């Protein structure tokens, strides 16, 4: 006996436990869209983990890591899908490699 509201009530949430296919399908599927105007690149190892904000839509910060070339890091998968409209679509999943401050 435990239920009250939505599982929701804040905002940038930590998660992950690949069990989630759909979370998984995100990251996946950055490396391949990018792959695809990339003709690939890198070589996708696992999911660590993914995070959830709300805005405008649905976001989620996937944090994988996949061995580029000879080389081995971590990249943010951030996606964008909607429900109110079953959509989504690839923001970007790289470690952002730039530093600034203004």
């Amino acid at each position: 006996m435990s239920s009250d509201g939505g599982p929701v009530l804040g905002g940038v949430e930590p998660v992950g436990n690949e069990n989630d296919l759909h979370l998984v399908d995100l990251a996946r599927f950055a490396v391949t869209e990018h792959n695809k105007k990339a003709n690939s690149l890198l070589e996708f190892e696992k999911l660590v983990s993914v995070k959830q904000q709300v805005v405008a839509g649905t976001l989620y910060y996937f944090t994988i890591e996949v061995k580029e070339g000879d080389a081995k890091k971590l990249y943010e998968a951030k996606v964008w899908e909607k429900p109110w409209m079953d959509f989504k679509e690839l923001q970007e999943f790289k470690p952002v490699d730039a530093s600034a401050n203004a």
